[PDB]
């Protein structure tokens, strides 16, 4: 088989998550959020930082709030944003929250 440049090591489907016919769509829905939000931003890549772009401390909640409507109550938090500023990374995190889905109802005072 292929020859040249060695590099064999256990690992079936690793590094970054793999979207899906569906997830892909969702990933695109989230993209619209960034775009819609970030004005100057003409395009949103996996290298586009939600911060560097031109997002404020409100967009953080907005993006989280927006994506929330995507999953309809996505278990996201400002932290997530502070963790995954870039779309590419964020997606992975999002997709992760998406894949999981379903939350564990707590005490909820109100």
């Amino acid at each position: 088989g292929s020859s040249g440049s060695s590099g064999f090591f256990k690992g079936a489907a690793s590094s970054v998550l793999e979207l899906t016919e569906a997830e892909l769509v969702t990933a695109e829905a989230v993209r619209s959020v960034w775009q819609r939000i970030l004005p100057k931003v003409l395009e949103v890549e996996d290298s586009t930082d939600f911060f560097k772009s031109g997002a404020a401390s409100v967009d953080v909640v907005r993006l989280v709030e927006e994506v929330k409507e995507l999953c309809d109550g996505l278990e996201l938090e400002n932290e997530d944003v502070y963790m995954a500023s870039t779309f590419g990374d964020f997606i992975q995190l999002l997709v992760r929250k998406l894949r999981g889905d379903d939350e564990e109802s707590g005490p909820s005072s109100g």
